[PDB]
């Protein structure tokens, strides 16, 4: 049963979905950021 147990363990993975949910935000921030600066500069 235990065996079994660290079995699932091991199988979640959730590294993927970290690493997603990561890069998802930061590519949000990368953008706002793009966004911001450009809008800035063509106001200046």
């Amino acid at each position: 049963v235990e065996s079994l147990r660290d079995f699932q363990n091991k199988k979640g993975q959730l590294l993927p979905y970290v690493k997603v949910k990561d890069h998802k935000e930061k590519l949000n921030i990368y953008k706002e950021e793009y966004e911001r600066a450009k809008a800035n500069l063509r106001a200046i």
